[PDB]
Parts: structure tokens; C-alpha cells; sequence
């Protein structure tokens, strides 16, 4: 047992490891989308920029959780990172909807983690999730919903004009 | 009777109180529209910016009238602020038309106030309305008419592409 | 149902709407006090400055809650804003005590909202209230209590000298 | 009863007084260690710098809690500050281990305080502890554990060379 | 015996330890007064500022004496810090008089220490007391006497107006 | 077939996908090492800094290869990222040797890729490997060998003093 461990339950430790793996997987998925939009037959540079930035943000999430694990006295256990469900994301609207679904899944995982933290009477971990993850997920979900709504009202994915003008006027700024 | 009151008729005082309430109500309506366009299923950030700024301008109108009341020797009497007629404003063109109607109503109220001020031989209040309210209402009505015309000629509200491009190229600047 | 709604209970949504209305009402009350102290027979400019700033802060509270509602997937429903209980606030000490009472009421409302949020297992809303509202209310209540104590120990409201010197040396800075 | 007290239970008030006394005692202990390393037969200036800074930080903790007490409507009751358990701290590694033990004790006290705050349904005090004390204690415990590990792997306390080089390369920066 | 000890008598060493404890106790008393004036039913922020600064100055006195002890070859022995005689200091004038009494007591202790230092033929310690403590105590006593005189001539503690205006015009600068 | 594909053989495309996966795996391994040295029972912050930077460099390698794939007309196919062989890297010298082995493996993979590129008469891909990967691998291998040699000559891993002083004087700059 580590000399710094105090009030850190092992169920919380396992949940932290699983959430690390999940954030890494989300980073992988965003990387996949980003370079999907870099293909010459898709060619939407601002979509690719957006999803690359999101991938780096998810990697930051993962590293934050690893530092948290080492901080409380837990021990990091890394698992394989699964391949994303798709290799062809069809369109920008489809990738936006997939991202919204992914963020909702990660958000439910974080919410159940917060429940487990409040149950094991771990206020430090509870507030860590409250402060560094929950509102960021809320903002990401609201933003992805805004993007999906805008792309839908413009005639996507039938109108490629819509996706071009959206790549220019919304993501290119 | 207040020691500063001079040539201030009580009909003018009641009209000032009513106009205060009306400007507050207009601010409330603009707030409603602003946060209607912030919803994830509408998602037009520049429409929301525009109507939030208009709400703050109407609140400035109200406070200006309150200071005018205290200046002439009148006495402020606040009333309830009515809820806006709608909670769902359908579209950006519809909200623009509603705003145009609201500003025309407020303008007629201010014009009848100026008539009552010239009747009671109150040149100070007459010029106060002339200087701080009339031309601002004229400019607001002309601008809302311009916006309605542009949105109409672009295919709104059927074309959501039109409202997106208008939010970007007209209100986002 | 909105595409972004997740773990947002409808009781929480109704509580958010009610708290929006309450913050708007508090803003209205502070506006009333502010322009009460602008009257020529009261004439305490720094009291008026103080209460006008407090009114703007309460309006900021309201808009923050509206953005929170749109963020979680709720739907804003605006109600009438009630007229303040009084039109003549008697004295600066009396207005300070009324403000203290109002802030205590708003604080109890926010506390019951936090209880409802922790009950419905909504940690995001719980931490939102924790972070953006609770400590601000605590600070406001402590400050209003300090002001009431100082005004009392100076001989208010009998001594108008006390209220003048307090307007100058405490609120005018 | 103070005019600002709201939802502040008296058990919480007593816990706040006890935690004030505990933070003051920790400051006293760190002061003792700091000036132990200033003796000519110990003579480790950076160890002394480190523990003096830690003493000042603990005094800041205490004053923060006193301001919190006055804020919620509680009443400060000061007790004697106990003399530290030791006057001779043997070595730098021994003082580091003593500091780690002390911080773990203070952390358990703060955790039980947070439990009592969530029990009495005091979300403001709960978030105050969450925000201003918990993560700081976690960081302090992790840092003291790092220092103890490094000193151990270097041959302390047998190797005085180890403590000298640690004072130079780790604490002197 | 320490390798640096020269002409340092053990009676002087015990006196230095006792004076360390006394300066720490004075710091504790000033802290008590400072946060007494922060209560909502007292609410004199500049009195609190003044006494907090005085507490920090007394802590500086204590640390200076500890460094002096380690310098001459003595050995620090810390004792408990006694709780201040009071928890409620009644008024600003009463706290000023208590501070004057406390500083006179500390001054007599320092004077007897200087006598013991000149007796044991310790000119270094004699000049240390002469240079770093005596005139500072004289200045503090004169300043506290000035404050007590001013508060008395203004009608304190009956006139709370007096204490308010004194907090503003004398301590708030 | 993509409209930009010219002289790009499909064996080269498969090799590019495999090398992408390998660079991602190397990034994962370096991340594992980095946060291994962040544990409280290891506690070598500069080792962790070094391996975190190396992980980010390997991720840059991977993204460079993905952009190259999209450039030539190939199609990215992502695979699972395998878990590193170890979770406990024993010591800094052991982690350095593991990193040297990993970089030698990646270098052999890149060399066989260059052979396949010169065989399929693809000078662009050959020079891409020549310019952006080969010399970087040579430098990394030489640097890791230097680090291993230095750690060995200092008495690692038996002497923890050696690893501490190496973390300070070589990696902390
Ligand atoms: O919020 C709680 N702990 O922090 C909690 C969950 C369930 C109960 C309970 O058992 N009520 O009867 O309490
Ligand atoms: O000032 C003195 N020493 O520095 C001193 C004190 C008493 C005497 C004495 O014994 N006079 O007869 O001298
Ligand atoms: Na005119
Ligand atoms: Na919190
Ligand atoms: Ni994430
Ligand atoms: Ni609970
Ligand atoms: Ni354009
Ligand atoms: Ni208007
Ligand atoms: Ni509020
Ligand atoms: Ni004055
Ligand atoms: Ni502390
Ligand atoms: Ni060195
Ligand atoms: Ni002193
Ligand atoms: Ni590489």
C-alpha cells in the first residue's frame, strides 16, 4: 500500500483506470475523424482541425486522470485502446452526430464515477470530477448539438454546399 | 409636493410611469428572444447577441426615464412586468417581425407622450422625448425593416441556409 | 426531448425557471431602491449607485441561469415579474435591512435547489450552484449585515448625519 | 443569534473552531521544524526555508477558516496551541515523515468535517472545504511522499551527503 | 555544548525562550482582536486590518528571537501558547487599551531581559535588544496611547459614530 | 481509386498503416513510462518529463504518417493499440534500456519500409523516410545509449543516489 493513500477506495481506483482507457479511446476516435476529413475525396480542412483539437483535448483528459491516480495513491493499469467503430464517417453531419453520441457516453461514465465517489465518501474525487470534467462535458455536448442543428437546417448531408459553407463560416474561426 | 417640481403636470407624470413600464416590458421581450436563439434546436448565436444587446438598450431607456422622473419632481411608481406574448419565436424572420411590431408600438406610445407634453406646455419634456427617444426609435424601426426585407428576399423562413448565412454575414459584424 | 438532455430531471428544470424569475424579481427590487435614493427628498447618490450595481448583478444571475437551462437541455419559461413590496423605502438603514431579507430569501431558495439537485443525482447542477451562486450569496449577506450594523451604531435612521456620512465614507469608495 | 446566520448548524461551528486550532498547531509544528534545521549542528538552510513556508501556509489556512466562521454567522473561540511533540527532529528524512503524518491527520480531520457538512445539508461549507482545502492537502501529501521516497533512495539518514545534496538540488529551487 | 557558543549564559538562553513564547502569545492576542472586529455585529474593517498587521509584526519578533537563539549557540524550547484572556473585546477603545497594556507588559519583559544581559556581561545581546526591540516597543506604546486618547476625546465607546469615523479617518490610511 | 494516387503501390500503403500503428504504440509505451516515474514510490520528475515529451514526439510521428497517407492517395486503416509489455519499469536505467530497445525496433521497421519503397520505385516515399524519420531515429538511439552508459557508470540501478543525481544534472536541463 502506498504511503500517500488515504480514503481512496479500490473501486474508485478501478473506475479511474477504466475512465483513463475511455478518454484515450475517445482521443483515438477523434483522431480518426480528423484525418477522415483530410482525405482528398472529403477535403474539409476546418472539420479536420476541429476534430484534431478535440482529440488533443481528450488526451489531456486522460493524462489528467493519470496524474490524479498517482496523486491519491492509486496505481495506473493501462489497457488496449480499441479501434474506432468506423473508418469512413460518411459526412460532416454524420461525424458530428457520432461525436455527440461519444461525448454523451463518456458523460454517463463520468456521472456514474461521481456517484461511486460520493458513495464511497470521497469528497476530493467527487469535487475533482465536478470541477475538471462535468461542465466541460456539458459544454461539449451543447456545442455538438448546436453544430448538428445548424448542419441539419442547412440541408446536410444532401447539400455539399451546406457542409462547405459550414466548414468556412463556423469551424474556420 | 416636491421642492423641485415646476411646470410638471401630473398627466405627464403618469405617462412617464407607463412608458417606464413599457420600456421594461420591451427589454423582457428582447431577453426572451435572445435566449430563444440560444437553444440547441435553434442555435443562432448572432441573433441571440443582437437581441441581448437590444434588451440592454431598452433597459437603458427605462432607467433614463426613471432619472427624468426624479429630475422633474415626479414620483416613480413601478408596476408588474408582463410576460412576453410567446415563448417560442418560430424563426429568426418571425422574431424580427415581432421586434418591428414591438418597436412600432413603443414608438406610437412615445409619440402620444410627446403630444401630451406639447399640450401641457412642457417644452423640456417635449425636447427630452425629441432628443433621447424619437430618432432612436426611427433608426430601430428602419433597421428592423431592413433585416426583415433581407431575410425575406433570401428565402426565409423555409430556407434555413438563409438564416444561417444571415446570422453570419449581417449580424456577426 | 432535446438532443442534449442527459440526467436533467424535469423537477430541476422547473426549479431553474422559478429561480430565474426570482433573480429577475430581486433585480427589480434593487432597481426600485436605487432610484428611491435618487429622489430630491432622499438624495443619497452612493446608496443609489450601490443598489443599481446590485440590480445589475442580480440580472447577471438571471441570465446565467437561462444559459444554464439552455445548456442542459431544459426549456426557458418566463413569468411575470412582480412589483416590489414597497415604493417608499423610508431610509437607507431600512433599505439595507430589506435587501438583507431579500438576499436571505433568495439564498434559501438556492439552498433548496441544491438539495433537489443532489437528490435527483445531478452533480453538474449541484456544483454549478456550489460554484456560481452559494458563496456569492454568503458574501452578500455578510456585507449587508455589516452595513446594517454600521448604520445602527451610528444612530440611524434618526440621525440623518449618520446616513450622510455613511453614504460618503463607506459606499462612496 | 447573528443576523447573517442561515443554515449554519452549531456542530459545524464547533468543528470549524477545532479545525482552526488544528491548523494553528500545524503551523507551530512547522515553525519548530524550520528553526530546528537552522541550528549550527544541523545546518540545512533549504529545509528550514521549506518548513517556514509551510508554517506560513498553515497560518493562512487558519485565518481563512476564521474569516469563514465570521462569514456564516458563527463565533470564533480560540484555544491554547499545544507544543509540538518533539524539539529535536533527528534528521531531514525524519522531519519529512513527521510532516507527512501531520498532514495526513489534518486531512482526516478535514474529511470528517466535510462529512459533517454534507450531513447537516450545508452545501456552502461542503464546497468551501472541497475548493480551498481538500486538493491542497492531497498535493501536500503527495509532495511529502515524493520527498520521503527520494531521501530514502539516497541513503538517508545514514548518508549525510544525501541530505546535503537533497537540500541543494531539490529544496533549493 | 554547541561549537559556536561564546559568552552566552544559560540564564540568557532561558530568558530568550520565555520572550519567544511571549511574542507568540502577543501575536495570538492580536489575531483574536483582529478577527473580533471582523464580526458582522462589530464590523470595523480597518481596526481588523490594524490588529492583523500587529499580529504579523509580533510573529516577526518571535522568529527574530529564534534566529538569535540559534545564532548565539542556544537551543530553542517551545511552550504552549496560552489562549487570550478574552474572546469578546467589547469595543475598539477597549481593544486599544488592552493592546496598550499588552505592549507595556512585553516592554517590561524586554527591559528585564536587557538588565539580565548587561549583568551577565553580554554586550551583543544587550545591543540586539537595544536595536531591534526597545525603540519599536516605545513607538508602539506611544501610538496606542495616541489612539486611546483620540478615541476617548471623540466620545467612545458610547458614541459608535466616533468609532466609525475613527476607523475611517485614522486607521483607514 | 483516389484521383491523386500516382506511383503509390498498395504494399507501401499497408506498410504505412502498420508504421502508423507502431508509432502510436511507441507513444503509448512512453506515456506508460512517463507516468511510472510520477508515482510517489519512484518520484523522478525529470524522467517523467523526458518520457512524456518522447510520447508526444511519437504521436507527432504517427500524425505525420497519416498526413503522408492521405497525401499520396492511400487510405488510413487504424488498428487497436496494444498495451505496453510492462506496468512496472523497475528503475530509470531499466526504462532507458527498454526505450532503446523500442527505438531500435521502430528503426528496423522504418528501414524495411525504406527498402520496400526503393523496391517499388517510389522515390518520394523513400526520401520522405530519409528526411523525416531515419536521422531522428539515429539521434534517439545514440541519445538513449548515452543515457544508459551514464546511468551504468554511476552505479545504477543499485545506487539510487545515481538515479537522483542523473535526474537532476542530465534530464533537468
Ligand atoms: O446523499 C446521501 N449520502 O451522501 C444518501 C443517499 C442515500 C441516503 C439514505 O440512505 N437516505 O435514507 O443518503
Ligand atoms: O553598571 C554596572 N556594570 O556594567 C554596575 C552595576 C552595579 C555596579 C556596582 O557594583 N557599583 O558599585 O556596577
Ligand atoms: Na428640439
Ligand atoms: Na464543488
Ligand atoms: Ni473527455
Ligand atoms: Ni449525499
Ligand atoms: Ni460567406
Ligand atoms: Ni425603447
Ligand atoms: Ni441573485
Ligand atoms: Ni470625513
Ligand atoms: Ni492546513
Ligand atoms: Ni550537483
Ligand atoms: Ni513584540
Ligand atoms: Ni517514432
Amino acid at each position: 500500500t502506498s504511503q500517500v493513500r488515504q480514503n481512496y477506495h479500490q473501486d474508485s481506483e478501478a473506475a479511474i483506470n477504466r475512465q483513463i482507457n475511455l478518454e484515450l479511446y475517445a482521443s483515438y476516435v477523434y483522431l480518426s475523424m480528423s484525418y477522415y476529413f483530410d482525405r482528398d475525396d472529403v477535403a474539409l480542412k476546418n472539420f479536420a482541425k476541429y476534430f484534431l483539437h478535440q482529440s488533443h483535448e481528450e488526451r489531456e483528459h486522460a493524462e489528467k486522470l493519470m496524474k490524479l491516480q498517482n496523486q491519491r495513491g492509486g496505481r495506473i493499469f493501462l489497457q488496449d485502446i480499441q479501434k474506432p467503430d468506423e473508418d469512413d464517417w460518411e459526412s460532416g453531419l454524420n461525424a458530428m452526430e457520432a461525436a455527440l453520441h461519444l461525448e454523451k457516453n463518456v458523460n454517463q461514465s463520468l456521472l456514474e464515477l461521481h456517484k461511486l465517489a460520493h458513495d464511497k465518501n470521497d469528497p476530493h474525487l467527487a469535487d475533482f470530477i465536478e470541477t475538471h470534467y462535468l461542465n466541460e462535458q456539458v459544454k461539449a455536448i451543447k456545442e455538438l448539438g448546436d453544430h448538428v442543428t445548424n448542419l441539419r437546417k442547412m440541408g446536410a448531408p444532401e447539400s455539399g454546399l451546406a457542409e462547405y459553407l459550414f466548414d468556412k463560416h463556423t469551424l474556420g474561426d
